């Protein structure tokens, strides 16, 4: 082995922080380890991270071409992948998620939230967490979000086929997941395609064609990231935000006080208990990172959220601290030209939402005694991210 061996992801902890803190305690001894349960080298070392996103001709994303993601944005390399971003990018514009709040996301965040004030006693991560993004989701499809509900499982067996690509059981298992949703995603193509389609959907794919850049295969990724992303990746760092807050309930309290403190809320949250495991690159040819050597093939595992408790950067680490500033620096969506596309909309539903459910719930606490367990691969997700949230509402 040319790595030192480590533990870094498959290690449940009622302490939301002890993931920040293996990753750091492993990159103060080690630049590249070998993760023998995760199953690739993990980068831990700031300097390689950054370069590392910098160079995509030596750490590209191209082991998305072998599998489900392969004809969407994440795939594509260079000049291909830079025109389609700036589409992509054009969904996540200020103006266009301020659009967002106040036709979908409010609304919805409204009714969600209502829906739990007749029980003394719920699981905010199946009745909060998840339920807002699936339900966005679906308003932004003109499709309903119980027919979402049911594709969990295909959901999650898509994503861990898109983590762990040197495992064929779980790429199998992810193209089958696929296939089971083609159904689905076509059907919301065609019906958003017509020129009579009153959605987002119907005005994003409209603006594919406009830009030049509309075939079906680029309608059916579109449609697979909001599921995907949208959705699925979307709820943990809604989830995280929830715990967080339920951890520390002075700082809950003065959330519910002052909603302006609410995107500090959500960037500490990122910086003390990241939902991401990390981010994938492939090596394109043999290279050397100061006296660490890869080989051309190698699928890695660059860990940017080692630096979330780099007590340099951020002294306490292990303190939920909303009042840091400058705010943490998010690392959960990865970075360079790759960096996450979707991220503002993820921003503005853990705002608006928590907003929501805040103002709802003065009484909002967690329930003693049934502590939340987390762990990568909670619900046989890829994220990281807790079992339950039980809270007593009233
Ligand atoms: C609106 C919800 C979301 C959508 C539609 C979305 C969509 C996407 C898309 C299309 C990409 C590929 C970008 C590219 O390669 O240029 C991407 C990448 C990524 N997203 Fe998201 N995403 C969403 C939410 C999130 C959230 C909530 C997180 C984490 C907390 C996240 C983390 C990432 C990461 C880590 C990458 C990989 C970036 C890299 O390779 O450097 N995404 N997302
Ligand atoms: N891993 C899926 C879903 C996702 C989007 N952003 C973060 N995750 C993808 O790459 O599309």
């Amino acid at each position: 082995m040319d790595f030192p061996l480590a533990n870094l992801f498959f290690v449940p902890s009622e302490d939301a922080t002890a993931f920040g803190r293996r990753l750091r305690a492993a990159a103060q001894q080690a630049p590249i380890v070998f993760d023998t349960a995760f199953g690739m080298p993990i980068l831990l070392r700031k300097s390689h991270i950054t370069t590392a996103y910098r160079d995509t001709a030596t750490f590209s994303t191209r082991m998305f071409q072998a599998g489900i993601l392969n004809g969407g944005l994440a795939a594509m390399q260079g000049d291909e992948h830079a025109r389609m971003r700036r589409v992509y990018n054009m969904f996540f514009l200020p103006r266009a998620v301020s659009q967002y709040e106040e036709r979908f996301v409010r609304p919805i965040s409204e009714q969600v939230v209502d829906r739990l004030a007749g029980k003394p006693r719920v699981d905010l991560l199946e009745d909060f967490a998840m339920e807002l993004p699936r339900r966005v989701i679906g308003e932004l499809f003109g499709f309903p979000a119980e027919k979402l509900h049911e594709t969990d499982e295909r959901v999650r067996a898509m994503l861990r086929g898109l983590v762990r690509m040197h495992d064929p059981a779980a790429v199998a298992e992810s193209q089958r997941a696929y296939g089971e949703t083609l159904g689905l995603i076509t059907e919301v193509v065609e019906r958003e395609s017509r020129d009579t389609s009153d959605t987002l959907l119907g005005e994003i794919l409209r603006t594919l064609k406009a830009e030049h850049m509309d075939t079906i295969e680029a309608s059916r990724q579109i449609v697979l990231s909001l599921i995907l992303g949208g959705y699925e990746t979307t709820s943990w760092l809604v989830a995280n935000t929830i715990h967080a807050l339920l951890a520390h309930p002075d700082t809950l309290a003065r959330v519910r006080q002052d909603p302006s403190l609410l995107p500090a809320a959500i960037e500490e949250g990122m910086r003390w208990c990241p939902s991401i495991f990390g981010v994938l690159r492939m090596v394109e040819r043999d290279v050397r990172l100061d006296d660490q050597a890869l080989s051309a093939g190698t699928v890695v595992c660059l860990a940017g959220i080692a630096g979330n408790y780099d007590e340099t950067a951020y002294p306490s680490p292990e303190v939920y601290d909303i009042d840091r500033k400058p705010l943490p620096a998010a690392n959960v969506f990865g970075g360079g030209a790759h960096f996450c596309v979707g991220a503002p909309l993820a921003r503005m539903e853990a705002r608006v939402g928590l907003q929501a459910l805040l103002a709802r719930f003065p009484g909002l606490r967690a329930v003693p005694e049934e502590r939340p367990s987390f762990m990568y691969g909670a619900k046989d997700s890829v994220a990281h991210g807790p079992d339950k949230l039980p809270v007593l509402l009233h």
